[PDB]
């Protein structure tokens, strides 16, 4: 029950296209950058890691079938080098971090945001509920178990990515759970600046709208036929902002499609006069209409009493 | 997390019936043969070492009783002298060995497939969950205990006898586990090319089907009436080939009951391809439908503090 | 408990693509030539009543967009024309009809496989669990409340579209309610000669697999330029064949993309031979794999208490 | 905690072979006969409903293939006028009873006790944990929960079939709960009398050993050769009699293979004298030896919210 | 896995009545008659060396006090000239001995079985699991650590004593260990043929059952009034026999209660024909009844390095 | 950690012999007279509400069998209506009752103190640990998990019987639990003064011995014999005391073989002056000497899951 007062980052950038080594370095490095100017959270826009799949939005699914092996590869499996990695640089500069990536668990890929700790451990993921529109030819859903909240030294966090935002439900989920600041990882195609500041006026949080630009090499990689050429061309941007509890922003946007970070000075205290008004999960409700979250574990096949299995070695035969 | 290329053989033959030390040395010299080839796995048909028991499908159970003392007396125990020949013989030619036999433990039989490694050490072993129509009245049950997936150099390896892949929970089981390369086991009675292609299209893994063949000189002990053998006589083959993630085959199946072997190079990188259209486990997957998989160590009775006493010699006394 | 001995049809056709009203009519023509030849049982490929959504494997989401507009509009609603036409034809040859179209039940479509008794009452529905690769796109998924097997004067029906026979949880939750005639529904692009084989050896039931066709004029619509056209005619056909428990068949395929019906003999009293054997959920199971089928209905939003509320008229005021 | 007084009568009889609907009324009148001279218990052989499948005894399993047809036409579900007809014997004469009848749940055959109180109602069932030799081609196995002890008007009753009284841990179980009055369970082929005198002695209860016998008919159908006619001539025969809770009988034997009932008066009071001596499950115990006993139910598919569901009637549509 | 052939002798006998020094004298010469006839293994019966405590039965414990004074003197400390006699006799003979004691161990007397090799070694012990009825007052209790089974050159060997064979977890406890042959020491009065028959079945082991008899000698200082003397003449005798794996004798029991010998041509191989029907701790389990077996040493004081203190001479002094 | 003052009251009293019904009500108008002079705590002699077995004493067990039928058939099991009288008789008077009886469970009988609680809750049970020389024919033993010690309003209660005051691991264990107040339940046969005061000195309590005393009733039926009368007469009494934290008495001993009743005001803030000088459990320990307490409850057999099993009524067939 404590209200800090932190500065905070919201950085945009590009990847290198499906290219986590390389990838990883640099979101090092931004990490880097956003704390050396004071930074107490930095957050990602989207599938920052090995990059989002803009292929399965200009092709075919035979010709999507092509990249997701490049995607496949590239993967994050939470034991790995790049969570090791990003670890290092958050527990060096001291800052939470939010950052997601195509998290792989099994053989399927998963949409994944990870958070860690000044201490650099990781606390808490969550993955995304639904896929969007061509999304679902990449990623599976998430379940209702990977929806956290953390009370941290800087507030109640928590995050969404793309489309969640356009769930009631899913706002309800994460307003029952008292949070205070909020990270939107949004993509550069889709309209973004209209659900996010929704969002922070009826949750009365702190949002941190973070979104990708398009690179050269992307496109060189990507399309193939002039034709996918000329329709990625007219793909829009995503801005990155930080708003207020109230919907009205509170730092500089981003410019244009150039790299960049916004840094504001957010003050926990003053959602507590926007509370005031409208509480959807508190005062401001009707015995008529609930919601159920049912948030147990709920893998396809549960494992029991696993055990470690002995080997015969070859002196003991 | 790797997809290594690799040679892979899949072994028709059969033993010496029941008669343990023939069979064994056959099977290191078919090893050596196979090896001589550049093949990194090699898999052997089913029941291999002792044989399988045809006597329980054409006579009644008082008639199989003469030929189960002559089954038991040619099984094999885990620490065996033909254990530590073909641990021998896979460390001499440094390859994966799948070989399957008539375990014995304790008072009773049990079907096993034993896992050998490129340093002759017997990495794990898999009892069969449960024992064909006939087959009831010589092998007993497994556990869930022993359905071992091996992460090794060449991939995530597994296997399965016979029926097994006719249970769509013991598929479940080992997609569960990410199985890439997978080895079933046939004698040559069933019909195994649609149970095996299946599979392959189902686990997206490559299948190494392996089928056993009859003998003259296993006629010779197993029939003793004229009826009997007019009705041995009737039973069909068994197929030796190897199939793709597809399902389509990927070799040239042995061409019949001649003794041989059919090679083929896997490469697992091709699995990645498939796991694109359906993955049962992982994004393929229904909330509703949940699979419980409890993989205790569940012996009839267990010993705990084992210890060993102590002897007071002659001249002690 | 009952076993009894009947007459079955499997049908090869394809409607008139994205026309529900000619669809209907259509199908109602093909029921009439299966049952004035005494089939007892009629089933219908797949997707039938509006068509297969074709147009979502050639072409990007942002081409599929329009003729998702065609597709909703065409869609079945359960109140609707088309059942009331389908109703009246089933009653009129007293056979049961199991045809599979795009339902739709507020603002989403579905995939429904639609069963009609003799007397003409839709006694149940099945919406498909997931969507296949492309169809993610146009269909939400289903439930586990969705998935009857029906008791009824031919035996215990039921039935599966497409890839739900890769999932081997659906054939466990399948066999657990003791079906004994199958009805599979396939397109013609995708391999299912295996898949239905394997259903019907492991679950003990005669499999009446039926499969689509191509017509000339959906090409015409479907593909607007060469490189779709050429792309298109590369997909191939689907065979249409009745098999028995064993998985062998009983009838004679259809011979090519020509429109026929498949005619079959069937003797429900023959499965027993075969439950003999193996009987995954019954006497061949183990202990340590056990599946759970939570079948509650789970809508998003459910209603309590609704009533018919009343509207104060013209006269009253 | 009652020690009552009361006639008991132990069963010899045969069925008409794989007779059901027969079968049922001659049990039926055995239940008026045994009732008509006082006894307030009475139990059956063995497998008495449909009849003991001898047939797998003397014949391959693809000859037991043909039998397993008739003998699963014939076996009982639990709703099903078999049960009616004993339910309206059983209150008729208001004794309790216990038959024993080839049970199926689903696709599969069990061997079961059925129980009925003398108020008609059936107040437990037992499934045999094993099958012994040949039986492993017909029934599957029970569970731990369905080991039941009954406290009633007339002590805690109990039983098991055949060879399960030479597995030590289900005397045991049955020991554990207190059993006084027990129901052993027989068919003619193999030795009961000291398996049953062990049991009685150890769990210091009443046996009611019940054996069947063989009829000519029986033989007229079986047998379809010479060999095998005259191997199952040879068949020696079971014994029926009452035994106290010391191993010494209390009543006179039924003498030869004729049918006839074995009359005791059973004293309940009298199991204290012997529980003075010896109580495995009680004082005789060693704290360095213990049993587990897990009885939850275990089926193979577990279904949860069951909900009947509509179907639109002809006129609604 | 040995299965030899050889000839055992089951020793009918009675003791020399509580006098240890007289005993010894007598077993070794029953030592020498049954090994100059080729017996390779010798059973005596229980409590035989100093004399099983009668007086514990016939009188009250005040009357039984006396005669423990004379017991207690007589017992067998494991380093004593008892056991040296004793050792000497079995390398002498070249022969496995078995013979049953009245052991001392600190200041309470306990039962055991001592086994020797023919090399004249102590190679195991085995106490009482628990005294019965009477014997409560006499000797103490054992534990797990005291149930060897031991691996020889004529099988497997074991032993349990009086009312331990009517303890259903003492016979999963010693068949959990592949028992091939068995010692069954009892006393007279208790009734012996029907436990040990049924262990040989439900065991599937050669039973050595031994028994003592009642002398004029022993009934002198035992019965002291004439109420005594015609109580203590009621006492029913014991039987020595040997049982096959069957269940069946295979020598002719000694004539009556006199002093005998039998002999029998044991034969290891044959107990297979009956792992075939039923292993209870193998093949014929049910996952869900399981046994823990606890055999660590739990003495009641335990002690840890215990060390050599110096004793300081006179002349050091 | 409360030090309270209360008066406690030591009852000297015999049951009406062998008789439960008598006997309770015997024990409730005992309460009754205690509770009227302001008694919070009364505590009763030994084995009470049946009778102390005094017939196991005097002759031998084939005589005992006989009133062991008699005790058995008088047996307190847990649910019964003498624990309901009692709980009743503790909540009238509002006072701490101690009452030891024979409980049943199972089939075997136990000797037990139950502990009742001024709202007439059985707030524990004490198994004894180990019979005395003549009752091992009679109870079986206890564990480690029944030695508890309730933390109360008016200290911490425990209590022992009979001759586990002279096992020194028993006077660890209750030591290591922080007893204040102790109940020590004796026959009349065994000297009781010298012990349960040196319980009192070694671990600091206030000492509530209690005794029973030979009814004229008793022998009439205990005795069958002039040899057995005078036998019995010479049996010597017990004595009933209260003693300090110093074994000095702090209240007048009933005087003789009368039923009658001590009082002593127990003030438990006089432990602390002893607590100064001794504590064997605490700041008075060596290193060198340790004590293992494992209380895990041990049953002999362990049942998982129990489930209440349905039963199909009459109606329902």
């Amino acid at each position: 029950s404590i209200y800090p007062k932190f500065r905070a980052a919201a950085v945009q950038a590009a990847p290198i296209y499906l290219n986590l080594e390389a990838s990883v370095e640099k979101s090092c490095e931004l990490i880097d950058e956003a704390a050396s100017n004071g930074a107490k959270l930095v957050a990602f826009p989207e599938a920052f890691l090995p990059g989002y799949p803009w292929f399965a939005f200009i092709g075919h699914p035979e010709y999507t079938r092509k990249f997701y092996h490049e995607l496949y590869k590239n993967a994050v499996e939470i034991p790995s080098l790049a969570i090791r990695k990003i670890s290092e640089a958050a527990k060096r500069n001291e800052t939470y971090v939010c950052i997601s990536c195509s998290e792989k668990d099994g053989g399927s890929l998963y949409l994944a945001q990870l958070w860690f700790n000044p201490n650099g451990d990781l606390i808490g993921k969550h993955r995304k509920m639904r896929a969007s529109v061509a999304e679902r030819l990449i990623w599976g859903d998430g379940s209702g178990s990977m929806m956290p909240v953390f009370q941290t030294e800087i507030g109640n966090l928590g995050g969404l990515m793309c489309w969640e935002h356009q769930v009631p439900l899913d706002l309800m989920a994460m307003n029952a759970q008292n949070e205070q600041v909020h990270v939107a990882s949004w993509p550069g195609y889709f309209d973004d600046e209209i659900s996010s500041r929704y969002y922070a006026i009826a949750t009365q949080t702190f949002v941190l709208m973070t979104s990708s630009i398009y690179t050269e090499e992307m496109k060189e990689m990507i399309c193939l036929t002039q034709e996918q050429r000329d329709y990625f061309e007219t793909f829009k941007s995503g801005h990155t902002c930080i708003y207020g509890p109230d919907g009205e922003p509170i730092s500089d946007m981003v410019p244009a499609e150039t790299e960049g970070i916004a840094y504001a000075e957010i003050d926990v205290e003053r959602v507590i006069d926007y509370k005031y008004y409208i509480d959807p999960a508190g005062h401001y409700s009707n015995q008529s209409l609930s919601m159920n979250f049912n948030q147990q574990p709920t893998p396809v096949v549960k494992k029991l009493n696993k055990q470690k299995n002995e080997v015969f070695t070859y002196e003991d035969i």
